[PDB]
């Protein structure tokens, strides 16, 4: 139903330090909510893929991307989610109702 591979998917980087480098904030039906890196069962380390996210980089106008992974712990109960199911599907996903939620983040070139 939803994934960052649409064209009417929305995301940002969050302000962070870089608008290419930051925590990954997706537009839901609700608003914009944070992804937690212990979505789509993936574990809070750094995975050897992060070209997955071309798009999204492409979407905020930034290069390749560098890294995809757990950039660092803001934790926010309510804004961050997880999601359940197939990397990439953000179709209807759940809040972070865990005791360990880390930050999801996402490093595209300049």
């Amino acid at each position: 139903r939803l994934s960052w591979y649409d064209p009417d998917f929305q995301a940002r980087l969050t302000r962070s330090n870089s608008k290419c480098q930051g925590q990954l904030e997706v537009y839901l039906k609700d608003g914009w909510h944070m992804v937690c890196s212990q979505s789509w069962g993936r574990s809070s380390k750094q995975w050897e893929d992060p070209s997955q996210a071309s798009k999204v980089c492409q979407r905020l106008n930034c290069g390749d991307p560098l890294s995809l992974g757990p950039f660092l712990k803001t934790y926010t109960p309510q804004s961050s989610i997880i999601c359940y199911g197939q990397l990439g599907s953000f179709s209807n996903c759940s809040h972070s109702r865990n005791d360990m939620c880390h930050s999801l983040g996402l490093t595209c070139l300049e």
